[PDB]
Protein backbone atom coordinates (compact mmCIF):
# COMPACT_ATOMS: atom_id res chain seq x y z
CA UNK A 1 0.00 0.00 0.00
CA UNK A 2 1.24 3.18 -0.72
CA UNK A 3 0.95 7.14 0.45
CA UNK A 4 -0.03 9.26 -2.40
CA UNK A 5 0.26 13.77 -1.48
CA UNK A 6 -2.51 14.61 -3.70
CA UNK A 7 -3.00 18.24 -5.10
CA UNK A 8 -5.00 17.46 -7.50
CA UNK A 9 -9.08 17.86 -6.62
CA UNK A 10 -10.37 15.06 -4.49
CA UNK A 11 -12.67 13.05 -7.61
CA UNK A 12 -10.34 13.13 -9.42
CA UNK A 13 -7.28 11.46 -7.27
CA UNK A 14 -10.28 9.49 -5.63
CA UNK A 15 -11.30 7.58 -8.89
CA UNK A 16 -7.06 7.01 -10.27
CA UNK A 17 -6.83 5.53 -6.81
CA UNK A 18 -9.78 3.18 -7.03
CA UNK A 19 -9.01 1.97 -10.48
CA UNK A 20 -5.60 1.39 -9.22
CA UNK A 21 -6.27 -0.15 -6.21
CA UNK A 22 -8.64 -2.60 -8.64
CA UNK A 23 -5.77 -3.48 -11.49
CA UNK A 24 -3.57 -4.41 -8.75
CA UNK A 25 -4.62 -5.04 -4.73
CA UNK A 26 -2.55 -2.17 -3.80
CA UNK A 27 -4.51 0.24 -1.49
CA UNK A 28 -3.72 3.76 -1.66
CA UNK A 29 -4.25 6.49 1.07
CA UNK A 30 -4.76 9.83 -0.46
CA UNK A 31 -3.44 12.81 1.45
CA UNK A 32 -4.26 16.19 0.20
CA UNK A 33 -4.33 19.58 0.49
CA UNK A 34 -2.67 22.43 -2.17
CA UNK A 35 0.01 21.38 -4.43
CA UNK A 36 2.07 24.41 -3.12
CA UNK A 37 1.83 23.41 0.49
CA UNK A 38 2.39 19.65 -0.47
CA UNK A 39 5.60 20.53 -1.94
CA UNK A 40 6.67 22.47 1.09
CA UNK A 41 5.97 19.43 3.32
CA UNK A 42 7.72 17.12 1.13
CA UNK A 43 10.77 19.23 1.16
CA UNK A 44 10.75 19.88 4.86
CA UNK A 45 10.04 16.20 5.15
CA UNK A 46 13.03 15.26 2.96
CA UNK A 47 14.71 11.38 3.66
CA UNK A 48 11.74 11.01 6.38
CA UNK A 49 8.54 12.11 4.23
CA UNK A 50 5.86 9.03 4.36
CA UNK A 51 4.69 10.06 0.92
CA UNK A 52 5.59 7.94 -1.83
CA UNK A 53 3.92 9.88 -4.71
CA UNK A 54 3.06 13.26 -4.97
CA UNK A 55 -0.06 13.66 -7.63
CA UNK A 56 -0.91 17.27 -8.47
CA UNK A 57 -2.71 19.50 -10.65
CA UNK A 58 -0.10 21.43 -11.85
CA UNK A 59 3.53 19.77 -13.05
CA UNK A 60 5.14 23.29 -12.18
CA UNK A 61 5.33 22.14 -8.74
CA UNK A 62 7.87 19.40 -9.34
CA UNK A 63 10.60 21.78 -10.47
CA UNK A 64 11.32 23.01 -6.62
CA UNK A 65 11.26 18.98 -6.14
CA UNK A 66 13.49 17.95 -8.33
CA UNK A 67 15.68 20.51 -7.96
CA UNK A 68 15.97 19.68 -4.16
CA UNK A 69 16.93 16.07 -5.35
CA UNK A 70 13.75 15.06 -3.53
CA UNK A 71 11.85 13.01 -6.86
CA UNK A 72 13.27 9.64 -7.53
CA UNK A 73 13.48 9.22 -12.03
CA UNK A 74 10.05 6.87 -13.34
CA UNK A 75 10.62 4.33 -16.45
CA UNK A 76 11.74 5.78 -19.47
CA UNK A 77 9.04 3.71 -20.92
CA UNK A 78 6.51 5.33 -19.04
CA UNK A 79 7.53 8.96 -19.66
CA UNK A 80 7.03 8.38 -23.16
CA UNK A 81 3.16 6.85 -22.82
CA UNK A 82 2.37 10.67 -22.28
CA UNK A 83 5.26 12.65 -24.08
CA UNK A 84 3.32 13.86 -26.92
CA UNK A 85 5.17 16.90 -29.02
CA UNK A 86 3.82 20.00 -26.16
CA UNK A 87 3.62 18.25 -23.19
CA UNK A 88 6.24 19.41 -20.35
CA UNK A 89 9.14 16.74 -20.11
CA UNK A 90 11.42 16.56 -16.45
CA UNK A 91 14.58 17.07 -17.26
CA UNK A 92 15.79 14.86 -14.99
CA UNK A 93 12.93 12.29 -15.61
CA UNK A 94 11.91 12.50 -12.23
CA UNK A 95 7.96 13.41 -12.69
CA UNK A 96 5.54 13.05 -15.32
CA UNK A 97 3.07 15.01 -16.85
CA UNK A 98 -0.59 13.53 -16.94
CA UNK A 99 -2.92 15.46 -18.01
CA UNK A 100 -4.31 18.99 -18.86
CA UNK A 101 -6.60 21.82 -18.77
CA UNK A 102 -6.62 24.33 -21.13
CA UNK A 103 -7.66 28.41 -21.36
CA UNK A 104 -11.14 28.49 -23.65
CA UNK A 105 -13.23 30.78 -24.67
CA UNK A 106 -16.91 30.31 -23.96
CA UNK A 107 -19.62 32.29 -26.14
CA UNK A 108 -23.14 32.37 -26.47
CA UNK A 109 -23.57 30.92 -29.62
CA UNK A 110 -27.49 32.98 -30.08
CA UNK A 111 -25.39 35.90 -29.56
CA UNK A 112 -21.89 35.42 -31.62
CA UNK A 113 -20.66 33.19 -33.42
CA UNK A 114 -16.83 31.46 -33.80
CA UNK A 115 -16.29 34.23 -37.24
CA UNK A 116 -16.77 37.04 -34.58
CA UNK A 117 -13.93 35.28 -32.23
CA UNK A 118 -10.70 36.69 -31.85
CA UNK A 119 -7.66 34.52 -33.13
CA UNK A 120 -4.93 36.22 -30.43
CA UNK A 121 -6.49 35.83 -27.05
CA UNK A 122 -5.10 39.85 -26.69
CA UNK A 123 -7.89 40.85 -28.94
CA UNK A 124 -10.42 40.35 -26.40
CA UNK A 125 -9.20 43.11 -24.35
CA UNK A 126 -9.71 45.94 -26.85
CA UNK A 127 -12.67 47.91 -27.08
CA UNK A 128 -14.35 45.56 -30.02
CA UNK A 129 -15.03 43.58 -26.55
CA UNK A 130 -16.28 46.62 -24.70
CA UNK A 131 -18.69 44.90 -21.73
CA UNK A 132 -18.93 41.68 -24.22
CA UNK A 133 -15.97 39.53 -22.65
CA UNK A 134 -16.11 38.31 -18.91
CA UNK A 135 -13.04 37.35 -16.88
CA UNK A 136 -11.54 35.78 -13.50
CA UNK A 137 -8.64 37.74 -12.62
CA UNK A 138 -8.75 36.00 -9.13
CA UNK A 139 -8.99 32.46 -10.68
CA UNK A 140 -5.35 30.28 -10.80
CA UNK A 141 -5.40 29.79 -13.77
CA UNK A 142 -6.41 33.50 -14.94
CA UNK A 143 -2.82 33.74 -13.47
CA UNK A 144 -0.94 31.13 -15.31
CA UNK A 145 -2.54 32.93 -18.09
CA UNK A 146 -0.85 36.12 -17.00
CA UNK A 147 2.30 34.92 -16.23
CA UNK A 148 2.48 32.95 -19.80
CA UNK A 149 1.45 36.33 -21.57
CA UNK A 150 4.47 38.28 -19.61
CA UNK A 151 6.84 35.19 -20.63
CA UNK A 152 5.50 34.82 -24.36
CA UNK A 153 4.96 38.62 -25.02
CA UNK A 154 6.70 40.69 -22.45
CA UNK A 155 5.26 42.06 -18.96
CA UNK A 156 4.14 45.62 -21.50
CA UNK A 157 1.88 42.84 -23.01
CA UNK A 158 0.35 41.43 -19.94
CA UNK A 159 0.29 44.52 -18.51
CA UNK A 160 -1.53 46.57 -21.72
CA UNK A 161 -3.72 43.06 -21.54
CA UNK A 162 -4.69 43.34 -18.25
CA UNK A 163 -5.84 47.28 -18.95
CA UNK A 164 -7.56 46.10 -21.20
CA UNK A 165 -9.73 43.76 -19.30
CA UNK A 166 -10.09 46.40 -16.69
CA UNK A 167 -11.77 48.98 -19.23
CA UNK A 168 -13.72 46.36 -21.77
CA UNK A 169 -14.36 43.13 -19.71
CA UNK A 170 -17.06 42.26 -17.20
CA UNK A 171 -15.39 40.53 -13.97
CA UNK A 172 -16.70 37.29 -12.45
CA UNK A 173 -16.09 36.05 -8.79
CA UNK A 174 -15.71 32.63 -10.31
CA UNK A 175 -15.46 30.69 -13.81
CA UNK A 176 -18.25 29.09 -13.05
CA UNK A 177 -20.28 32.13 -12.32
CA UNK A 178 -18.48 33.95 -15.89
CA UNK A 179 -19.70 30.43 -17.37
CA UNK A 180 -23.41 31.09 -16.00
CA UNK A 181 -23.02 34.40 -16.94
CA UNK A 182 -22.69 33.61 -20.62
CA UNK A 183 -25.05 30.84 -20.54
CA UNK A 184 -27.79 33.69 -18.68
CA UNK A 185 -26.91 36.23 -21.41
CA UNK A 186 -25.50 38.83 -18.97
CA UNK A 187 -22.27 38.66 -21.55
CA UNK A 188 -21.89 36.93 -25.10
CA UNK A 189 -18.31 36.07 -23.93
CA UNK A 190 -15.90 35.07 -21.50
CA UNK A 191 -12.19 33.71 -20.49
CA UNK A 192 -12.00 30.52 -18.49
CA UNK A 193 -10.87 27.15 -18.43
CA UNK A 194 -12.29 24.10 -20.31
CA UNK A 195 -13.58 21.56 -17.95
CA UNK A 196 -16.54 24.24 -16.75
CA UNK A 197 -18.08 23.72 -19.92
CA UNK A 198 -17.68 19.84 -20.51
CA UNK A 199 -18.89 19.17 -16.91
CA UNK A 200 -21.62 21.26 -17.45
CA UNK A 201 -22.13 20.01 -20.98
CA UNK A 202 -22.35 16.48 -19.97
CA UNK A 203 -24.49 17.04 -17.20
CA UNK A 204 -27.04 18.90 -19.23
CA UNK A 205 -26.63 17.98 -22.38
CA UNK A 206 -25.20 20.28 -25.02
CA UNK A 207 -28.85 20.27 -27.01
CA UNK A 208 -29.86 22.29 -23.81
CA UNK A 209 -26.82 24.57 -23.52
CA UNK A 210 -26.38 28.20 -25.60
CA UNK A 211 -22.53 28.57 -24.83
CA UNK A 212 -19.79 26.15 -26.83
CA UNK A 213 -16.18 27.15 -26.59
CA UNK A 214 -13.94 28.58 -29.23
CA UNK A 215 -10.11 27.27 -29.16
CA UNK A 216 -7.69 30.18 -30.13
CA UNK A 217 -4.84 27.35 -31.20
CA UNK A 218 -2.23 27.74 -32.94
CA UNK A 219 0.36 28.54 -29.88
CA UNK A 220 -1.64 31.82 -28.95
CA UNK A 221 -0.84 32.57 -25.03
CA UNK A 222 -4.94 32.04 -24.88
CA UNK A 223 -3.99 27.78 -26.14
CA UNK A 224 -2.63 27.65 -22.57
CA UNK A 225 -2.74 24.16 -21.07
CA UNK A 226 -1.61 23.91 -17.53
CA UNK A 227 -0.51 19.92 -16.40
CA UNK A 228 -1.71 17.28 -14.25
CA UNK A 229 0.97 15.01 -13.95
CA UNK A 230 3.09 12.42 -10.61
CA UNK A 231 6.06 11.79 -9.19
CA UNK A 232 7.99 9.28 -6.91
CA UNK A 233 9.23 10.26 -4.03
CA UNK A 234 13.27 9.75 -3.79
CA UNK A 235 12.46 8.92 -0.24
CA UNK A 236 9.91 6.53 -0.30
CA UNK A 237 10.82 2.54 1.04
CA UNK A 238 8.05 1.38 -1.17
CA UNK A 239 9.74 2.40 -4.75
CA UNK A 240 8.20 -0.50 -6.42
CA UNK A 241 4.83 0.42 -5.64
CA UNK A 242 5.46 3.78 -5.94
CA UNK A 243 6.92 3.51 -9.49
CA UNK A 244 3.45 0.67 -10.28
CA UNK A 245 1.38 3.64 -9.49
CA UNK A 246 2.76 6.45 -11.80
CA UNK A 247 2.81 3.41 -14.10
CA UNK A 248 -0.65 3.03 -14.08
CA UNK A 249 -1.38 6.42 -14.15
CA UNK A 250 0.38 6.83 -17.80
CA UNK A 251 -1.32 3.61 -18.66
CA UNK A 252 -4.37 3.29 -21.05
CA UNK A 253 -6.03 2.05 -17.66
CA UNK A 254 -5.22 4.98 -15.47
CA UNK A 255 -5.74 7.56 -17.93
CA UNK A 256 -9.23 6.04 -18.89
CA UNK A 257 -9.99 6.45 -14.74
CA UNK A 258 -8.95 9.96 -14.38
CA UNK A 259 -11.00 11.45 -18.02
CA UNK A 260 -14.37 9.56 -16.36
CA UNK A 261 -13.93 11.06 -13.26
CA UNK A 262 -12.59 15.10 -14.88
CA UNK A 263 -12.80 16.66 -17.74
CA UNK A 264 -8.99 17.06 -18.62
CA UNK A 265 -7.46 15.62 -21.64
CA UNK A 266 -5.54 12.84 -21.43
CA UNK A 267 -1.93 12.95 -22.88
CA UNK A 268 -2.30 9.42 -23.68
CA UNK A 269 -3.15 9.15 -27.54
CA UNK A 270 -5.08 5.56 -27.77
CA UNK A 271 -8.08 7.53 -24.54
CA UNK A 272 -11.18 9.42 -26.02
CA UNK A 273 -12.40 11.60 -22.84
CA UNK A 274 -16.63 10.74 -22.35
CA UNK A 275 -17.07 14.56 -21.49
CA UNK A 276 -16.34 14.37 -25.58
CA UNK A 277 -12.69 16.56 -25.53
CA UNK A 278 -11.05 17.39 -28.89
CA UNK A 279 -7.30 15.96 -28.55
CA UNK A 280 -5.18 17.45 -26.75
CA UNK A 281 -2.69 17.67 -29.96
CA UNK A 282 -5.33 19.60 -31.71
CA UNK A 283 -5.30 22.47 -28.61
CA UNK A 284 -2.33 23.21 -30.27
CA UNK A 285 -1.03 24.62 -26.78
CA UNK A 286 2.12 26.93 -26.44
CA UNK A 287 5.41 25.75 -25.02
CA UNK A 288 5.68 28.02 -21.73
CA UNK A 289 8.29 27.41 -19.07
CA UNK A 290 6.77 26.16 -15.61
CA UNK A 291 5.15 28.62 -13.48
CA UNK A 292 7.40 29.70 -10.40
CA UNK A 293 6.62 31.72 -7.53
CA UNK A 294 8.40 34.50 -8.33
CA UNK A 295 6.42 34.40 -11.68
CA UNK A 296 3.16 34.42 -9.67
CA UNK A 297 4.45 37.23 -7.56
CA UNK A 298 5.21 39.32 -10.86
CA UNK A 299 1.85 38.21 -12.03
CA UNK A 300 0.16 39.34 -8.99
CA UNK A 301 2.12 42.82 -9.20
CA UNK A 302 0.87 43.65 -12.86
CA UNK A 303 -2.86 42.63 -11.95
CA UNK A 304 -2.52 45.49 -9.16
CA UNK A 305 -0.90 47.97 -11.75
CA UNK A 306 -3.63 47.44 -13.58
CA UNK A 307 -6.20 47.91 -10.90
CA UNK A 308 -7.51 44.63 -10.87
O1 LIG B 1 -11.92 26.36 -6.77
C1 LIG B 1 -11.96 27.12 -7.72
O2 LIG B 1 -12.21 28.40 -7.47
C2 LIG B 1 -11.72 26.60 -9.12
N1 LIG B 1 -11.06 25.31 -8.91
C3 LIG B 1 -9.62 25.09 -8.86
C4 LIG B 1 -8.78 26.08 -9.66
N2 LIG B 1 -8.50 25.66 -11.03
C5 LIG B 1 -8.07 26.69 -11.96
C6 LIG B 1 -9.02 27.82 -12.20
O3 LIG B 1 -10.41 27.64 -11.96
O4 LIG B 1 -8.63 28.87 -12.65
C7 LIG B 1 -8.27 24.27 -11.41
C8 LIG B 1 -6.82 24.08 -10.99
O5 LIG B 1 -6.04 25.00 -10.79
O6 LIG B 1 -6.38 22.85 -10.85
C9 LIG B 1 -11.89 24.14 -8.69
C10 LIG B 1 -11.92 23.41 -10.02
O7 LIG B 1 -11.18 23.83 -11.17
O8 LIG B 1 -12.53 22.36 -10.08
FE1 LIG C 1 -10.92 25.67 -11.76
Amino acid sequence: DITVYNGQQKEAATAVAKAFEQETGIKVTLNSGKSEQLAGQLKEEGDKTPADVFYTEQTATFADLSEAGLLAPISEQTIQQTAQKGVPLAPKKDWIALSGRSRVVVYDHTKLSEKDMEKSVLDYATPKWKGKIGYVSTSGAFLEQVVALSKMKGDKVALNWLKGLKENGKLYAKNSVALQAVENGEVPAALINNYYWYNLAKEKGVENLKSRLYFVRHQDPGALVSYSGAAVLKASKNQAEAQKFVDFLASKKGQEALVAARAEYPLRADVVSPFNLEPYEKLEAPVVSATTAQDKEHAIKLIEEAGL
